[PDB]
């Protein structure tokens, strides 16, 4: 008699039977998380995070929407948290996109007719913004947290040399070096929460990985006047991850009628994690701007 496998687990050991998941279009199984509220949900609403980190990082905002009557959900990207693949490795940057376009689909077959919203950070908003521009005048609207339109343009030249040289040759293990995270938040006890999570990896960006991110800007930059999609945008104003100048650019080049910008005078990266005065006013703004489209 044949007999079934051993079930299969999260990179930290942890059976996928055991928790949310979904299985993505590659066979990976992609850990999800779910903030639903008592009555039936106004909206839903899929929160994208960035590159090294994870969706547990969201709880505080995912709570705030889920009060607003919000159905909140989300996923760890491939190679990211409590999904499974290689770590901080994709196949093509699209494979992000695809992967949250299968779970709104999925989610929107449970809630139909509610409207959706896509919330995203950093290379995650790089991901809400492709993923809006796949599907035009499919979502609501679009939440980005300093969303990774231009690099930081010493890490693009970085990155741009190391692209090239692999290019011509075979280098597997070619890495830049980690991400700074004292360049992430004013606030440090938030730095030393992100140096002390077990989730995150901070190792050094695999060149590989970089192409794709420099892939993810190639297309950002042609989706731009495409997009029309309903959109908040929260930039600081000396983020040394995704230049400032990228929000204004977005700003400029999207189609969308309903646009907003707000700058935070020196704030660093992570605005939802940065000073208490920050941190407050970005969850007073996109419950102000999230409860105005849902009403
Ligand atoms: O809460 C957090 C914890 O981690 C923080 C650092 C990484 N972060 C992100 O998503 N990140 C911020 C850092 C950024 C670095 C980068 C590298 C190459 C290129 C290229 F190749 F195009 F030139 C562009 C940009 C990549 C995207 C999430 C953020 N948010
Ligand atoms: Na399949
Ligand atoms: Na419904």
């Amino acid at each position: 008699m044949p007999e079934e496998s051993s079930p299969r687990r999260t990179p930290q050991s942890i059976p996928y039977q055991d928790l949310p998941h979904l299985v993505n279009a590659d066979g990976q199984y992609l850990f999800c998380r779910y903030w639903a509220p008592t009555g039936t949900p106004k909206a839903l609403i899929f929160v994208s995070h960035g590159a090294g980190e994870h969706s547990g990082r969201y709880e505080e905002l995912a709570r705030m929407l889920m009060g607003l009557d919000l159905l909140v959900f989300a996923h760890d990207h491939v190679g990211h948290g409590q999904s499974e693949g290689e770590r901080m490795v994709v196949s093509d940057f699209h494979v992000f996109v695809r992967d949250v376009l299968q779970h709104v689909d999925s989610m929107q077959k449970d809630y139909p007719g509610l409207p959706v919203f896509l919330l995203g950070h950093s290379m995650g908003g790089a991901i809400a913004i492709l993923t809006a521009a796949e599907r035009p005048g499919h979502f609501a609207g679009m939440v980005l947290i300093s969303p990774l339109v231009l690099a930081n343009p010493e890490s693009a030249t970085t990155f741009k040399v190391l692209a090239a040289k692999v290019l011509n040759s075979v280098l597997p293990n070619l890495s830049s070096g980690p991400i700074d995270s004292s360049v992430l938040s004013r606030n440090k006890t938030e730095v030393d929460i992100y140096n002390s999570d077990p989730l995150i990896c901070r190792a050094g960006l695999k060149v590989c990985f970089g192409i794709q991110l420099l892939n993810a800007v190639s297309r950002v930059e042609r989706a731009l006047p495409k997009l029309t999609v309903p959109f908040l945008l929260l930039q600081g104003s000396a983020d040394r991850l995704c230049d400032s100048k990228g929000a204004y650019l977005l700003m400029e080049l999207a189609k969308s009628q309903d646009k907003t910008l707000k700058i935070y005078e020196g704030a660093y990266h992570v605005l939802h994690k940065e000073l208490p005065e920050v941190t407050n006013s970005v969850f007073h703004e996109i419950n102000m701007w999230v409860s105005q489209r849902t009403a």
